[PDB]
């Protein structure tokens, strides 16, 4: 019945990876929607779009790595519907960063509980895997997104329209 | 209020793109699933997996180009749920190619009707856009999957053991 | 009388090319006027000048390619006067971008009508020629101009001083 | 049963491609004959021969590119006899160019008939395939051949001796 | 009020530069009409068109430089209609060279009058500008067009049709 | 009536070359049929396709060299209809090789008769021409196709599915 490679891999941990894979693919789809917003003619911020397009592809990459982990440990992949993002119009550059900040913190919460579940079942490989390739990256993203909000707020976006334009050119342009 | 860049871009075409975007994103999620199936330890065909992963990212690329088209013509993007693949287990190498063959014909089928619509609304830009970047790619990709199914069939897949193993090395290896 | 190389080229289509050849040359002259407005000392926006001068050269290049299409298909070119632009002063960078957008949209409306006639006279080469080299760039340029107008509106041009100046260095530079 | 890759590909389109294939091969054979004529010791125009040899191999490629299309869409390649050229002695450099001009307009006419068949059966892939790789090249080859005739006529060929000799070196060489 | 940069720049000179700008744009637009003529399938002189297109682009660059002068000195550019060429059919290469020689001499005439105008108003910058970038160039152009008209006559154009063909390859190639 | 270059070139040998030209053009056509067959979606052997397409073009090179031979010896090229291949469906990789083997032996027989006839008429140049560029080349093609026929039979083609698929990669790739 079980996979020939399976060893110290609980069936609950297997299910939480399938949930995370879906939650990672959900993140990718949200960031893709954001990118499209800033590429609109009535928004027209290419480096906001380019930034969020890059973030979308990393989430696609994060989803694929869990799928490889699932198969590595002997667990089987089962995919669900990827839900559409909560909103289509994201208003402005600032709001998108704040929705993204919340999105990454939600993903981080799912990973922490996943790591908590991995610890409870004495799964040190899965605890190492989440520690190395995910928890560090989420802390880095959450801090980065927090910085972008901190500056945009100070600059006076979105009321002062010259704020988001100058952010797009300097911070996201290099 | 409406798009200042909009011109001769009928509102049904705008909607037909939104459904076409979801179709290309679906196809990517179908290919992603297939790639991971051959990555399982009880299937273990590396170049089958690597092949379908490439097809998935091309279907992702195709979706993003339609999303760019939507913004170019002054349309507005509205996203739906990306539905899961009809099955989780893809039986064998031959079967996945046959499922991919049929999938591409459904994607092409939609594009033809999208061209038919675009021709009836007298939109030469959207007609040439589909002609240039999609109909050529679909006919080429269907022919390719037709060739693979043939070779895997003649070789005796999947009951004959070396059929898919040798095909993974020779044809899908390079 | 008819040319040795003439085949499936309707006389209505032939004349429609010459009208377009004039419209492309007119668009070039409009863009040359715009470019010079920013070259003025009391406007002094050097990248707005480079931008519209480049568009002025490409509209000439578009006009040159339509002329080449006329001779390829055996039709005869008949040039008309080139009209002057409807205004000399363009006020600001934003206003010039908004005018340019309407110009490109009006040129596209001429190209769309030209494609219609080709379909109604069963000329597939002429339809392809317009599709391949013209409609693609119009939508692309229109979209680009739409972006420039959107950004400038939000920044607060032309009444906010640094709006157009900074746009000059960042987007156009 | 039909092919596994077949979709929106009519029976008349499939069969029209087979005729179009034989036409391109026939044209290749015509150009091949022209080329070998100028290699004769009593004609001896090397760049006339090398020019028409080049047009022979490009037709062969056009014929091979249709066969590629035939297999992609799920149709099947039925071949036919390639008819010998209507004449062997092409007389002069001017006459061969006039005969090639006629031949290229005939092939272009057949591709136009093929396009409206593809248009009638709502096959946009076959319409684009013809638009992209054939119609545009046929207009160029007809125009190119027309230009060559026009010069040779003004030079005074074939009565004028150095007309075809110098055209060989300058325009073709 | 006068521009901040305006100094020793008379309004008649300002107005005459704008009339010159139009004449430079007219000169350009004439050359393009010539270029289009030689690209025709019944004329088919490739380097003739090459030559006349080059002159069109240079006359365009001459006008753009005169516009830059207008803004440099403080003047303001007022554009006018660019009149169409006084004929559509240019008949021959020899005739187009004679019409071009005629054109350049007329443009030189205008600049000679623009120079004395500047001389009268004691404008040493504008006198130098015209001497440096225009008067020397117009004499060079007229001399070159003199040479081609001369060479084309002595060769026997346009009755000997091989003459214009060989002048296309050897002098303009 | 006799060509200025012609010497020791019997008119039977001239007529025989014209038949060989047609036979080489036939052989080129048969290979083109075979190549296209393996490019079908339901066959899908891309290197078999490449192998026979290469032979088709080398048969055209053989034909063209014979056409150059004809003009060198003052003979005149008279072209006939290129007959269509005996079949459209070539069945399998094995069958195509055996048909190719039969074709190369048919062509070789026609060459040996052409050489025999050339030896009867004491035409030592024509004998050497067929020895140097055709006879030695044919023996190789027949030997090479002999190997491919043997290996496919040994592997158990086409009944064993992997036979021709694997032969496609290792031998022909
Ligand atoms: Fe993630
Ligand atoms: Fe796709
Ligand atoms: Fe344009
Ligand atoms: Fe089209
Ligand atoms: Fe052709
Ligand atoms: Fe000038
Ligand atoms: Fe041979």
């Amino acid at each position: 019945s079980p996979s020939q490679v399976r060893q110290n891999y609980h069936q609950d941990a297997e299910a939480a990876i399938n949930r995370q894979i879906n939650l990672e693919l959900y993140a990718s789809y949200v960031y893709l929607s954001m990118s499209c917003y800033f590429d609109r003619d009535d928004v027209a911020l290419k480096n906001f779009a380019k930034y969020f397009l890059h973030q979308s592809h990393e989430e696609r990459e994060h989803a694929e790595k869990l799928m490889k982990l699932q198969n590595q440990r002997g667990g089987r992949i089962f995919l669900q519907d990827i839900k559409k993002p909560d909103r289509d119009d994201w208003e402005s550059g600032l709001n998108a960063m704040e929705c993204a900040l919340h999105l990454e913190k939600s993903v981080n919460q799912s990973l922490l509980e996943l790591h908590k579940l991995a610890t409870d079942k004495n799964d040190p490989h899965l605890c190492d895997f989440i520690e190395t390739y995910y928890l560090s990256e989420q802390v880095k993203s959450i801090k980065e997104l927090g910085d972008h909000v901190t500056n945009l707020r100070k600059m006076g976006a979105p009321e002062a329209g010259m704020a988001e334009y100058l952010f797009d050119k300097h911070t996201l342009g290099g």
